[PDB]
């Protein structure tokens, strides 16, 4: 059903029963799916498909020739009916590409809310985008990617399957990233390496200079220290005990499958 | 001719000479030149544009954004009518470029069958590709170039103007080809280099131990003997009696004249 | 007021405001903004997105999928009527992005005369290009950056923010530019490295044989004597006296706020 204020351009095609919201947009040359939902004050510009089973916030801004919902491209999927989640507020730039995922994967590709997906940045099946996150210029993400909270991913880089990008990490422009990112960390070249933590991010977004100073003695525990993993971890699970912002190391390391970037 | 069990969607121009075959969909917003021919059950979702002499075969998947046909990027070019060929059950992705020829290098772009190119996969001018080959999100095939049979060519990768890559290989993601790969070969860097036989396909491909061994020596005479390539040659070519699978080897050889990645 | 002579197809849509000239092309599914304005022979192929105030010259051909004066990327961008300018005879190809200026950076994105924009070239806000210059496939500039008349940037390059690539230059392929780079040079790797003056380049292009030799002294001053730059600035200067494409570097030099690549 579609709301009674809501402008869908006369050259739009929108299929039969894809629910569209209160004042949002669907540009000229658009198409809308069946199984589409779109929220309040959603503005689709123009050239944009959306299809599958997909679902999509509010007051977001998808630009032209974005293609969203779409078959991903595993060799193993043959047609099944997954699943697309779009958060709020996010502004989806030109050519930009996300698909639906995979039933051997989980069957689901989640976006979060307030991140900007610069032109042409491909988020691929099973990918998991926090809040607040920025994917530059053809920044590609393979399949089964999670992207944590503020974490920004510069132009032209490939994160590699199955790899986390953690909270407020900065991988840098032209990046290869082939194994898990730590979080609050700043990763540059192909191979992605660590260089330090975000020093300037962490600043900006408010943290206080104890925590930020905890923070650097958590990455020297982890790079810097000469210790493997299994020594220092617990060494950081009681320096959390004092400072809530290491426990993003902690609970990282649960998630972590393809080990650490050094 | 449009055949009388074609879809043809009331948004979508198709000049007239255009052939469509039986069963064939073109989406919303398509446009089909008067010299494009369009084979059974071939698919246009949307927003394709396909002009210039352009021959499509049957059952092929061309997504939205996709541009086929089109005037190269040769500057030499000044308006020639060359052509385009595309073969069978081919998944053409998002924003994808075949162009079409130049009078000076043939006068053809060549696809083959059952290929993959996803999003934003670039074929220049005058390019030969094989059969089953994959190009991932945002490989680029620089003019003149042959991409033989299996071969996968990773995520933004692009091969060098008129550079082979042989049947089987693969080259890893962000790599950069300046010369010939030979067939069965891995291929990473920038510029690429060879490390070691793509053993993993072979043996997913039906290739028997002895085969897959064999070939491994035809790479250990190439790469790791200590002798030239003048040298090894007919010792190649004398391995490859026993071996048919070798012949790939002194077959690529001959079309080879850019050099071998070392 | 559109011209007479004019071709607007039916299915485009131009909103009242906009300026296009005497023979004119706006193919199916393109949109042309009322604050746009089209110069004469100037062709939009088809599904082109034209919006904001942007000034377009005479001659041009704007593939599909291309999106000009569209809102920009930086953060601080709140919607300010911003400006875009392209010249004359400029080939703009499929899915090219040109966005508007910022207010604190100047207002102006400006592209000047016969340069090629080769697939998915992005031009950021507030850069300015030349004349005859070349982006290959995915050369993506940043914020702010220059790019002098005959420079080309080859496949897959992004220039870093606020960098300036000089007259003449050549860019290799999957190169990061993190620097400013001065008129004349080659420039390939990540971050980019200088190798040497563009020879070929000002032989085609019709310079003397005193000139590109007294051009090479130059490079031999700033990259292989020995001396800092303020030592060779002033003697510079003194060889550009007896010859006038030595110019070039001292005006550079004057807009240089990054330094220089080495
Ligand atoms: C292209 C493709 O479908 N990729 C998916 C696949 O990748 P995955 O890493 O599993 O790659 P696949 O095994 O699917 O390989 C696809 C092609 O590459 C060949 N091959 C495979 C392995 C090898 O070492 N060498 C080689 O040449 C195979 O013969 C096949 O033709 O599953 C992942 C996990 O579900 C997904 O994230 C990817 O999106
Ligand atoms: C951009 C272009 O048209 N590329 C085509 C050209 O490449 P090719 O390698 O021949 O490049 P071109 O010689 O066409 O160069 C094009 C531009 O680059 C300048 N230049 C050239 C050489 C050099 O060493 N330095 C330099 O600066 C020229 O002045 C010209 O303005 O022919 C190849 C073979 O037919 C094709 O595969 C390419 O698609
Ligand atoms: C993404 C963006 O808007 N980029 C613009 C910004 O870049 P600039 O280099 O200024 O980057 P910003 O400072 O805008 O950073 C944007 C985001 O990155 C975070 N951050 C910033 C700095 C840092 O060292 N680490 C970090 O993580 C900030 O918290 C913010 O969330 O202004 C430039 C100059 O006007 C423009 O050329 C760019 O187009």
């Amino acid at each position: 059903m579609i709301d009674k204020s809501a402008f869908v351009h006369p050259t739009a095609i929108v299929e039969e029963g894809a629910s569209i919201g209160a004042n949002a947009h669907i540009g000229p040359f658009c198409i809308v799916g069946p199984h589409v939902e779109i929220g309040e004050g959603t503005v689709l510009k123009s050239h944009v498909v959306v299809n599958g089973h997909t679902k999509i916030g509010r007051d977001n801004e998808i630009y032209q020739f974005a293609s969203i919902g779409e078959v991903n491209q595993d060799l193993k999927y043959a047609g099944e009916p997954t699943r697309v989640e779009i958060g709020d507020r996010n502004r989806i730039r030109e050519s930009v590409t996300i698909h639906r995922g995979t039933v051997q994967g989980g069957g689901l590709t989640k976006v979060g809310s307030d991140n900007l997906l610069m032109i042409n940045a491909h988020i691929a099946h099973d990918c998991t985008v926090g809040n607040r996150c920025i994917l530059a210029n053809n920044a590609t993400l393979a399949g089964h990617v999670s992207v944590d909270d503020f974490a920004i991913i510069g132009g032209m880089t490939a994160v590699h399957q199955f790899c986390i990008i953690g909270a407020h990490v900065m991988v840098g422009g032209c990046s290869g990233v082939a194994q898990d990112v730590p979080p609050y960390v700043i990763a540059q070249g192909n191979h992605a390496t660590p260089f330090g933590v975000n020093i300037e991010g962490l600043k900006r977004r408010g943290f206080s200079r104890e925590a930020i100073t905890a923070i650097r003695n958590a990455y020297k525990l982890i790079y810097r220290s000469g210790k493997t993993l299994d020594e220092v971890k617990p060494e950081i699970a009681e320096l959390a005990e004092t400072y809530p912002e290491v426990k993003a190391f902690t609970d990282f390391f649960a998630r972590s499958t393809r080990g650490l970037i050094r």
